[PDB]
């Protein structure tokens, strides 16, 4: 009855995550001045370069050089010794206005509640009762290991740490009538960029004693737990110098770590009219409301849209057998309690607020009581 499941996470300085954070820093800069800004900002990072490419129609006056460099400074890339420096990197901008064909089909002359979806697509929401925050334990632990590395880098405990990191956690679970119960951590991988002076043995000892032990409860660790710590043996070259980064290349880290399902849409750099973000946040809100409301222990929600059409084209609820109610009854409860038009989701989840850079590392779900993490009281 037992099985293994693995999830990964990455740190703030992983090059794809740098791009997500810059794309959301650009979105927030626009929203601070123009709450109705139409933003579709992609970021690319490679050695010495941040390129912004995409489409923005906004009344805001944004200094892209300052926004980008301040985001890179926050991450910690502040010297050529680390492979990247916010003060001296190249910031290239290839931003145009939003296509007038998209604008006319989606939002021009439309009542806000009746704005069309900004694109077609499918999106999923997922929730599981295995943690209080209703997230899979594998991805929660993977994110916490990266957050711990950033904390020890920033407080000077492990001054040899650099911002680029990856983690991976494999948990052994038991099945329980469709729900899943974590038993133990089977394997942990940690890879983190480091300075040229620290030895491999010091790093491996610190990753076990100051990182893993400070994050994973001992009840999940045993003599058989496998540790792959700095498995490549050397990671001095990192950040965009070691690997090109792009916005929207960590969409599973951003969501459920392989659990549930994904429709393919990236979140970062997009305003609420892009249902890839707003409907995915609403779908998480629905899933978490069903679990916290005691209707099921685990649930997958699918929604889909057509460009220019406000209402979803389809809504589906899958409860893995963890509810006494049928999936059709859960679907009727969802339809009676939620309005998944983007122009209504924006009001319910306050999606014009400039809080998006905060979502762009450590996952968009299970953290900080964001509006989509506060369950809705269901009437039925
Ligand atoms: C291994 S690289 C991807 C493959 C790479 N583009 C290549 O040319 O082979 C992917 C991610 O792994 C991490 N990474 C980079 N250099 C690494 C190293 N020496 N050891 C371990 N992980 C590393 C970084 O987080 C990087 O973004
Ligand atoms: O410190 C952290 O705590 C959590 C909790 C989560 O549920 C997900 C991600 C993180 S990163």
């Amino acid at each position: 009855g037992t099985f293994l499941f693995t999830s990964e996470s990455v740190g703030e300085g992983h090059p794809d995550k740098i791009c997500d954070q810059i794309s959301d820093a650009v979105l927030d800069a626009h929203l601070q001045q123009d709450p109705d800004a139409k933003v579709a900002c992609e970021t690319v990072a490679k050695t010495g370069m941040i390129l912004l490419a995409g489409e923005i129609t906004s009344r805001a006056a944004v200094d892209y050089q300052k926004v980008v460099r301040e985001a890179v400074k926050h991450i910690g890339y502040d010297d050529s010794s680390k492979g990247f420096d916010y003060k001296t990197c190249n910031v290239l901008v290839a931003l145009e206005q939003q296509s007038p064909d998209i604008a006319q089909g989606v939002h021009l002359d439309r009542n806000e509640e009746d704005i069309g979806a900004g694109d077609q697509g499918l999106m999923f929401g997922y929730a599981t009762d295995e943690t209080e925050e209703c997230m899979p334990l594998t991805i929660v632990l993977a994110h916490k290991l990266n957050a711990k590395l950033a904390e020890l880098r920033r407080n000077g405990t492990l001054p040899w740490l650099r911002p680029d990191s990856k983690t991976q956690v494999t948990v052994q679970y038991m099945q329980d009538r469709g729900a899943v119960l974590p038993i133990r951590v089977h394997t942990i991988v940690i890879s983190v960029q480091h300075d040229e002076e620290v030895c491999l043995d010091e790093m491996r000892d610190a990753l076990k004693e100051k990182v893993i032990k400070a994050v994973v409860p001992a009840k999940y660790l045993d003599e058989d737990t496998i540790y792959h710590l700095q498995p490549s043996g050397r990671f001095v070259i990192g950040g965009p110098q070691g690997d090109a980064g792009l916005t929207g290349r960590k969409i599973i880290v951003d969501t459920y770590g392989g659990w549930g399902a994904h429709g393919g849409g990236a979140f970062s750099g997009k305003d609420y009219t892009k249902v890839d973000r707003s409907a995915a946040y609403a779908a998480r809100w629905v899933a978490k409301s069903l679990v916290k409301g005691g209707l099921c222990r685990r649930v997958l929600v699918q929604v889909s849209y057509a460009i220019g059409v406000s209402h979803p084209l389809s809504i589906s609820i899958f409860h893995y057998g963890t509810s006494q109610k049928s999936e059709r009854e859960l679907l009727e409860i969802v339809k009676k309690n939620f309005d998944l038009r983007p122009g209504v989701i924006v009001r319910d989840l306050d999606l014009k607020k400039p809080i998006y850079q905060r979502t762009a590392a450590y996952g968009h779900f299970g953290r900080d009581s964001f509006p989509w993490e506060v369950p809705k009281k269901l009437k039925y």
